[PDB]
C-alpha cells in the first residue's frame, strides 16, 4: 500500500522562471501575456502569447547540444533540474534503476519541425538534420534527462494535448505505487508559440484575438472571452513513495491522493455543453483518494477562456460538488499565464501544491462580468486567502475528449 | 487481484490489412517493403519503405471526416474497428464509463503537419487548415476511436518512440489491473513514410539504403545491415479484465501477465553495446509476470536491423537468458515488416500473441550471415514449429533511452 509524495518542483513560465517567482507573480495577479517577437504576426490573426521571458540554459545545456533540441526540450531540461536540484536526491547505482520519469509535451518541437520543413522545401532532404527526429519527438525531454541524470527506472511520455501534465504526473504515481518506481520527475513542455502553433490553433477559430489588450485576452468565465491564449513554459514534479522519502528526510511539499480519467466520446475539440465528461474525471479522482467533493478547498480549473470550454467545465463544478459548489473556490491560472497545453496540467498541479502550502489560492484576473446563471466562486480578480484547505484538486482537459483529475492533500 | 487478457485484435501493415492475412504472410516468410511511389524519392538516399497496400476506409470514415485526420489516425481507427468488432463487446450506457482506449504514435501526422507547412509557407497562415492540429496531434486515435464507439473511461496516449506500442499495451493493462477501466483497446498506429520522415531518419544514417533489393534492407543480426527500414501501419488489442470477459463468454486470446519498462541513460538515439537498457526491462517484466526467462519460448525482438541496435539487443538475450540463451526462439518480424515505430510495439505484441496460438513462431529473413560471437536462435529465413511455449515475450525499445517489455500467456 504506497502513498506517492512530491518532494520536489520546477517551472519555467510566462511569468517566472522559477517556482517562487512564478507562484509570487500568479498570487499577485500578474500577467505574462505579450505581443509576440520572434516572428511576423502581421499576416497573424493572434499576435501576443505568454512567454517564457530572457530563457537560459548555458550553464545546464552546451549550445553544442542545444542544436539538438527543440525550445520544448530545452525548457522541460532547465525544469527538470531545477525539480531535481530542489528534491536534493542524489542517484546512485543502487538508485538508478528505481528512479525514471513520465515527461511529455501536447504539440512537441514544432519550431524545429518548422525549421526542417523549411530547409527541406527550400533545399531538399539533404538540409533535413540530422536531429530532426530526436529534436523535436515528445518523449525527447524524458531521454535526455533521465541520460544527464543516469535515471534507469521506467520512462514514458504521455500525450494527451492539454491533458498531458495531469497524465503523466498521475501515470508516474501509479507507477511508484505499483512499485515499479521509487522515485518519478514528472509533468510536461510546451513551446508551441510558432507560426505553425499560432496559425493552427487560430486556423481552429481557438485562440483569443484581443490584440488591443493581450493581458485582457486570458479572461475564463468572462462574458467577453474569445477563445484561449497560447503559453510556453514547463512545469515538473518529483515524485516519491512516502517511506523513500522519509528515510532520506526529502522537503516533502504534498501528498498525492488521487487520479481520474475520462473520456468525453463527443467532440473532437470540444466538450458536451453537459460538462459529463469533467465530471466523471474530477468524480473519479474522488473516488480514487477517498474523500467527497467536500473537502476539496480549491480547483485549479482547465477553464482555457475558450466560450464552451469554461461552460462545461463550470456545469460539471455544479454537477460534481452541488451543494458546496459555491462554497469551494476555483480559478484558472490561465487567466495570467496562458494556455500551456502538454505543460498546463503539470504547472497547475504545481500551483495547486503550493496553494496548499501557503494556503492561498491565485486569482483568475480579467473575470470582469461572468457568465449569467453561475453561482461559482471563480476566485476573481484578487488572490485569495484560506483556512483549513487540506485538499486541492487540478483539472487539465484535452482535445479528444481526455479528460484527468488530479487530487494533492496537504502534509 | 484483476489479470487481463486479450479479447480483440486488429491491424494494418505493409504484408496484410487484417490480423490473419498479416499473420499468413509473416509466417510465410512474405516482405512488404517496396519502393515509395507517393513522392519523388530522386532526391532521397532511402527510397523503398514498408508500406500499408490499398487502404480503404470509405466504410469506416466518411471522406467528409477524412479531410480531419492524418493517415496515422486513418490507420489507427480503422484497425481500432477491427479490434472492437473481434472482441464482440457492446459498449453501452452502463459500460462507456469503465471501456477507455490507450493509443499513441511515435511521429504523428508528419504528412497533414507538411501539407499545413506547405501551406503557410506558400499563401500564408490562411492556408493553414483549421485542422491542422486535430488532425495531426498523436491522441487523435484515442479521440476519434473514443467517441465512435462511446467509450468514456480512461483515455491517455503514449509517445515514447518505438516503444510507443508496449507502453500503451502495458499502461492499459495497468490501468484495468488498477481498478480504472474493464476494457481498453490499446496499439498504436504510424505512417511516417512521408518526406520528412524519410528524409529525417535518413539524416541521422538510421535507415537502410539497399534500394537495389528492398526486400533485403531489414536484415536483423545480419552482417550486412545497414539500419531499419521504415513501416507503416496500426496495431490493436482490446484489453480486458478476466471475470468480465468470462460472464460475457467473449473469445480470449491470452493473458498479459508481465510488464517492465527501463531506461538506457546513455545516448538519444543508441543504447549500450552492453544492452544494459533491454536487459532491465527484460528483467522487469519477469518479475512482474512472476516467471523466469527459462520459460520465454519466444522473443520478438525489437532487431530493428540497425548496427548497434540488434547487437545490443543481443547482449541483452544472453544476460537474461544465460543458460536458455541457445535454448530460446527469437526473431525480427522487422525483416519483413519493416519498422512501424509508435505501432511497431502493437503489431509485434499480436505477433507474439499469435504465436502462442498457433504454437508457430516467425522468422527473421534475410538472415544469411548473423554477426560472429551469437550463440542466439534468431530463427532465420523460415517460420519453425513450437511445442509447449506458453509464455512469449515483446520488447520495443525507443530513441530516449526509453525500453519496454511486454510478457503474453497462453489462455
Ligand atoms: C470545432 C470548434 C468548435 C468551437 C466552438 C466553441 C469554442 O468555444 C471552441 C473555440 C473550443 C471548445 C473547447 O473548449 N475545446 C477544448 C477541449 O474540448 C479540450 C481542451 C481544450 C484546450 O484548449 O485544451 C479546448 O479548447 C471550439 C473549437 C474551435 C471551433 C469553434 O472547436
Ligand atoms: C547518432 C547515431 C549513432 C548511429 C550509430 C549506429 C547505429 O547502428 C544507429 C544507426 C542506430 C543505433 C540504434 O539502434 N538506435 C535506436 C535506439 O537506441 C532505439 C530505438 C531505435 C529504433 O529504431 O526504434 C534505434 O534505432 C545510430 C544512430 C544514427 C547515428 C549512427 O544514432
Amino acid at each position: 500500500k504506497r502513498r506517492v509524495v512530491v518532494t520536489g518542483l520546477g517551472m519555467l513560465s510566462p511569468v517566472g522562471n522559477t517556482v517562487e517567482s512564478t507562484w509570487k507573480a500568479l498570487l499577485a495577479g500578474q500577467s505574462g501575456i505579450s505581443l509576440i517577437d520572434h516572428f511576423d504576426t502581421s499576416a497573424y490573426a493572434t499576435k501576443f502569447a505568454g512567454l517564457v521571458k530572457d530563457f537560459n540554459c548555458e550553464d545546464i545545456i552546451s549550445r553544442k547540444e542545444q542544436r539538438k533540441m527543440d525550445a520544448f526540450i530545452q525548457y522541460g531540461i532547465v525544469a527538470g533540474v531545477q525539480a531535481m536540484q530542489d528534491s536534493g536526491l542524489e542517484i546512485t547505482e543502487e538508485n538508478a534503476t528505481r528512479i525514471g520519469a513520465a515527461i511529455g509535451s501536447g504539440i512537441g518541437g514544432l519550431g524545429l519541425i518548422e525549421e526542417n520543413h523549411t530547409s527541406l522545401m527550400n533545399g531538399g532532404p539533404r538540409k533535413i538534420s540530422p536531429f530532426f527526429v530526436p529534436s523535436t519527438i515528445v518523449n525527447m525531454v524524458a531521454g535526455h534527462l533521465t541520460i544527464m541524470y543516469g535515471l534507469r527506472g521506467p520512462s514514458i511520455s504521455i500525450a494527451t494535448a492539454a491533458t498531458s501534465g495531469v497524465h503523466n504526473i498521475g501515470h508516474a504515481a501509479r507507477i511508484i505505487a505499483y512499485g515499479d518506481a521509487d522515485v518519478m520527475v514528472a509533468g510536461g513542455a510546451e513551446k508551441a508559440s510558432t507560426p505553425l502553433g499560432v496559425g493552427g490553433f487560430g486556423a481552429a477559430r481557438a485562440l483569443s484575438t484581443r490584440n488591443d489588450n493581450p493581458q485582457a485576452a486570458s479572461r475564463p468565465w468572462d462574458k467577453e472571452r474569445d477563445g484561449f491564449v497560447l503559453g510556453d513554459g514547463a512545469g515538473m514534479l518529483v515524485l516519491e513513495e512516502y517511506e523513500h522519502a522519509k528515510k532520506r528526510g526529502a522537503k516533502i511539499y504534498a501528498e498525492l491522493v488521487g487520479f481520474g480519467m475520462s473520456s468525453d466520446a463527443y467532440h473532437m475539440t470540444s466538450p458536451p455543453e453537459n460538462g459529463a465528461g469533467a465530471a466523471l474525471a474530477m468524480a473519479n479522482a474522488l473516488r480514487d483518494a477517498g474523500i467527497e467533493a467536500s473537502q476539496i478547498g480549491y480547483v485549479n480549473a482547465h477553464g482555457t477562456s475558450t466560450p464552451a470550454g469554461d461552460k462545461a467545465e463550470a456545469q460539471a463544478v455544479k454537477t460534481i460538488f452541488g451543494e458546496a459548489a459555491s462554497r469551494v473556490l476555483v480559478s484558472s491560472t490561465k487567466s495570467m499565464t496562458g494556455h500551456l497545453l502538454g505543460a498546463a496540467g503539470a504547472v497547475e498541479s504545481i500551483y495547486s501544491i503550493l496553494a496548499l502550502r501557503d494556503q492561498a489560492v491565485p486569482p483568475t484576473i480579467n473575470l470582469d462580468n461572468p457568465d449569467e446563471g453561475c453561482d461559482l466562486d471563480f476566485v476573481p480578480h484578487e488572490a485569495r486567502q484560506v483556512s483549513g484547505m487540506e485538499y486541492t484538486l487540478c483539472n487539465s482537459f484535452g482535445f479528444g475528449g481526455t479528460n484527468g483529475s488530479l487530487i494533492f492533500k496537504k502534509i
